[PDB]
């Protein structure tokens, strides 16, 4: 319903971040892309559908792949969001700083949840993230939260590499075979809760970071 939600597990915020200290008392943070919780609304239009087997190939496809994934379903757990980067840091990343990914999830049951995150190039896994994150009961559901979970040494040097580019359109050529693959699963069932493909590009002008959410089919 405009929302990131499987019929078990809703994403309910999402940010990658660099923050440094600037003195003892005072903190600068950067959010490189970012999903923040907002509430549906009934004016809402229903998310565009992008068919699955149009993204096959820029995420593994083999056991594990997004095929068997999505056969496995459930498919209203698919979704695919795409990023534009804010890249223009303006603070001065320094040798210090720390490089992470916070994240809440939402559900209506307590889960052991499991997050799966795999980083992609050309296709091919580069690198895999594994989470166990655990249900806390908030108002009326469970909530899920990952905080300043430490971002891997791969995308440190991508991103700084990424920002080195003299010209935007270079950040764009090559973040079109740049992709993140989330699984997320309950963890002693491993039954699948959501998925969400990460397609990337950055913001020619910059207004900040941006997304669009896009439901996945497979008619
Ligand atoms: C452990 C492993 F999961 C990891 O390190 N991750 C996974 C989650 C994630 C998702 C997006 C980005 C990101 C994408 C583009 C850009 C840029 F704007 F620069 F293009 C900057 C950051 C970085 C990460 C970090």
């Amino acid at each position: 319903d405009r929302t990131i939600a499987s019929s078990r597990l809703r994403l309910l915020e999402y940010s990658a971040f660099m923050e440094v200290q600037r003195d003892p008392d005072t903190y600068s943070k950067h959010l490189f892309v970012h999903i923040g919780q907002t509430n549906p609304a009934f004016s809402d239009p229903p998310l565009e559908a992008v068919d699955v087997r149009q993204i096959y190939d820029k995420f593994p496809e083999k056991k594990g792949g997004l095929k068997e994934l999505y056969e496995k379903g459930p498919p209203n757990a698919f979704f695919l969001v795409k990023f534009w980067a804010d890249l223009n840091s303006t603070i001065q990343e320094g040798p210090g700083a720390f490089y992470g990914v916070s994240s809440q999830y939402s559900s209506a049951d307590s889960m052991t949840i499991s997050v799966s995150t795999k980083v992609c190039s050309f296709g091919k896994q580069v690198v895999e993230k594994v989470e166990t994150e655990y249900a806390r009961l908030e108002n009326g559901r469970f909530v899920y939260r990952i905080h300043r979970s430490p971002m891997c040494e791969y995308m440190i040097n991508f991103i700084h590499k990424l920002k080195h580019l003299p010209e935007k359109y270079m950040m764009n050529s090559v973040l079109e075979n740049f992709t993140i693959l989330q699984v997320v699963t309950s963890r002693d069932s491993q039954e699948t809760l959501l998925v969400i493909a990460f397609v990337f590009e950055v913001s020619t002008s910059e207004h900040g970071a941006q997304h669009h959410v896009y439901k996945l089919v497979k008619d």
